[PDB]
């Protein structure tokens, strides 16, 4: 169901750019006056998700419709893992992407939904070669570092991305015979590694995400490599979040503009850990 | 008379069965399109103290205030209470480990009951020595009052993995299969020769919302037990509507997403 | 080109594989019924370091005989598997018997046009020498013991998990792929094949005609013999008696005429 | 270049660097006799949260308060913090472990840069792998924000136990030493043949007095860092003073007795 | 740099040969009758050293010296492992090679020689990218796999060359501000790290060792990726030392011709475990 040319091809339009976990009308709007390539609807951001603990489902969907109402740009909603009416929900309602999100509690603990037989793309977790290629393999069209969400603290994504980057380098100069058995220790469709080696990299795009509190945060990422950028707590859990986001986009577009950076980072206190 | 038994059990699939605790509630269920409902003391206790069957004026007033039939809980193992609530006349008793268990190793032999019996699981094993023991039904035992469909996910799978698995197994390796999982090797002959559990399985433990129910659904249950989901939370006559339209309509993902507009539990 | 591959595999279906040593055995194996025949220096019985054999052995064996002929390779041995593909060997057997060269990589199979035999002793192995683009599976057994045991707990084995496949949830594939070691893919075309995309033959003990017809009973696609044959009083008998024993496996009266022959292996 | 680097690195040997919060403390760190101060948010915070670089405003007010260098830490790893700061003219950035990591595992490649670093040590391993990523300058790790100078004293101990041991070692034998303290084989035999390091190391963490400096200089130190020690504490100023002194004329015993007149931290 | 470019330089000079264990001069001969890019003078070939067991020490000076003058291809003879004093004596007396090999009791168990103060080049055994890059580090100008002498078995050479091939191109790719962790993790020289991935290879030959008993053992180490070829016990303790050696010489330089191969093999009778 579907074609992976058209679902990874969209996910590649958001390349360069910052998504942003909003809330509400308002937060979609200062997102998108900001800058933000896409936005992410949820009822509440990571950082309190952790602190109100209980059960977290997806949104309310008057939650998700009333933001795909405030903003022209593509509207991502969270599903919790394994929800296949969740998913369901969310795809008839037309939101652009569905975040297969370990952020929210899961509703299945052994499986992950075959993304596959869906139309609409998924976004999806992972930490290492071996859970990116699993999740490429049941249909995920974009991935993301699991990072320490609502923390503020970079270093989960940065050890994620570092580590994903790491081995797929190391795969793509690895001998053809050898490919099954790396495949068998990591845990990944021999298949997808093999698909991922002839194509120099990744065949999805893979965002940072998890902890950016500061536009160096950002900027930090793009220099590890990262596809782009997620950021909800950092933005919205600060004494400025119309500035910090526009901070934020610039420092993910100019990632290497190191005076424009420290110009832009005049601004206040943030997130923590 | 196991098929007597069974039978009446069909007659609830596909719906949802709701724990009540008086008669409001008890026809604010029925209202609502509730197949069935649950009589009980305390919506799941995890308060504390030791959960024993209800009182019988508690069952009695919600069997007069409904026409679709009425269950209620009795401690595993609690010869009594069983026999106490079948002279009552209520239509099933589900023998439930929400109530603090009255035996902690056997269980009642219920086929030397006449009211059906609704016992949980979570694995072919339980379900097949529930079975063994003469229940008519079956439910997940999930992980009940806490709004989390996890458990009950995990559960269903489990269950419908392992017949699914069974009905495919060489008719040589059943034996040594029973022997592992725990099971009554006739049952297990049994569930073979049929292609699916003799009863039906439905889920329970944590429906919150809508979308829950119709996962359950689609995982392959045979309906829905909800008792915190709807109550615990804000206008449940609501929430009880959505959840019986949801369960009968589980793939209709756009009257599901309309459905879901209110607010949840916790 | 794997349709060719495993499709020339497949023209073995319901017949008998034999290690020979020389023409005299190849022939001894033709004129019995074998459909295909092992070239080999060492019988697995009395090889208990293991190398390809000479060259001068293997052209020998093709040339006693219009069946084709096989021979063994040590596992990940890229040159020795290219001699023998330019020999022109029918199939080649990256044989665990044999010393292995490489202990953590197998050979790239799909780079060869030779086909390719492997041996398997679950789901998980099968997979993967699928995946490396094997043509035929064998049990591994246990060759040399003429103990049936092994390649009757290996075929079992594949048996039961490609039966769990076939009926098991799609989005659970995944999940099962990565505790078993397999490639997603395989497990995915296992499924729509409903049975393994290549035939799986009974190798490692047999040793007498009850044992050729038991791993018949049992679901191979065909038997694998060595040592039982020529390590056994008239290996000519014992050849003919295990041909006709695997092609009419339920013919018991038959089987019982047949075993009337002297000592065996082990 | 890195003789470029290192030699700026070496006009401060002797003194004393502050950390430093802001324009009043900056110039109470220089007119006290600072050769250096530190720029930061909060001195060490043992408070809580995560702990980043300064923002920019306060590291420029600081530089624009005073003549003498300016240096500020960044998160380990994190390659824009250091490149910002770069950028914004600092005299050296000290990629500092007071600060949350930004990486756990990869240190910055300092050599890539054009401003000096600092590192902190605790042995010849850490001081090793720091000089061979390009650090300039060396400092205990000690344990700062403690005001307990026995973490330092360690330290520099350990470092200055194994360079001195180094530099008479067998020239056979660098090789299998640098494999176990886990140190660049050429740094190893750099610091041979200069018999010492061939960057200044200083103390770090928890002077709290000027006796404490004062040990410091009398166990090899090349200088004194110092934060909590000064601001945290009775009359600050007169502190600064002290410590500057006590740096300077570390084995004046009666000078440091008569400047140990005052109330000190906890 | 320096006396190493000559050093390396000589070493590469037998890039795509085959050196051969001699202990005297009719041995030798052969060797080079038969095609040997060089020998290797000892007086027991690694299969007897196993057998007989004792202590291995270096060869008697005239064992060496009547291996020298019979030929005139380079002579290298082995050393037992930091024994200064027999690799000077063995300098002195004009190999062209000393082997500091393990195949000889280890006379230093903690501490190998300081190659790069002597004048004549060193090849060493290794394992892995942190042995090789020790060995290098010490002055080495050649590597070899140290596989399982006197065995007959080719698969302890086949992980040795698998591995140190597969660290060298996963470091040949890898990012810059991690060759220090990567050096300190595997027990490498910082330094010849980053000189392995900017040369983007190993910057000395690295031979296979230890095993080779058939033409087409020897023709796999050539499609591993070896430099070269050692051969020892496999020729001299079969049937036909002499046809087995120009066998195996053929098979090394034509390694990719399997007609020829196949050829060539069909004369043995060989050694085993
Ligand atoms: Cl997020
Ligand atoms: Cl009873
Ligand atoms: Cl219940
Ligand atoms: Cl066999
Ligand atoms: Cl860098
Ligand atoms: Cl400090
Ligand atoms: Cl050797
Ligand atoms: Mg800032
Ligand atoms: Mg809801
Ligand atoms: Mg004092």
């Amino acid at each position: 169901i579907g074609s992976d040319r058209v679902k990874r091809g969209m996910a590649e339009m958001q390349k360069g750019g910052v998504i942003m976990d909003v809330v509400n009308a308002e937060q979609a709007r200062i997102a998108e006056e900001a800058g933000a390539v896409a936005v992410m609807a949820l009822e509440r951001v990571p950082s309190d998700i952790r602190a109100a603990g209980g059960v977290a489902r997806m949104a309310n969907p008057k939650i998700v419709e009333e933001v795909m109402n405030a903003v022209s740009i593509p509207v991502m909603a969270k599903a919790r893992i394994g929800h296949i009416t969740e998913a369901r929900v969310l795809e008839a309602m037309g939101v652009d992407y569905i975040d297969e999100s370990e952020v929210l509690t899961p509703a299945d603990e052994e499986y992950h939904l075959r993304k596959d037989q869906f139309t609409v793309p998924f976004v999806c977790g992972c930490r290492n070669l071996g859970e990116a290629a699993r999740r490429i393999g049941e249909g995920a069209a974009m991935l993301r570092t699991k990072g320490e969400p609502g923390t503020g603290n970079i270093v989960e994504a940065v050890r994620h991305m570092r580590q994903v980057n790491s081995e797929v380098s190391r795969l793509t100069v690895m001998n053809d015979d050898e490919i099954m058995t790396f495949a068998k220790d990591i845990g990944a469709p021999y298949e997808i590694l093999k698909q991922i080696k002839d194509n120099g990299r990744l065949p999805v795009v893979n965002f940072a995400a998890g902890g950016v509190a500061t536009p160096q945060d950002a900027a930090l990422m793009m220099e590890l490599g990262a596809d782009g950028v997620f950021v909800g707590s950092g933005i919205f859990k600060s004494e400025d979040p119309e500035k910090f986001a526009k901070a934020i986009v610039q420092a993910t577009t100019h990632y290497q503009d190191y005076e424009l950076i420290g110009r832009l980072a005049s601004e206040l206190g943030t997130a923590m850990k």
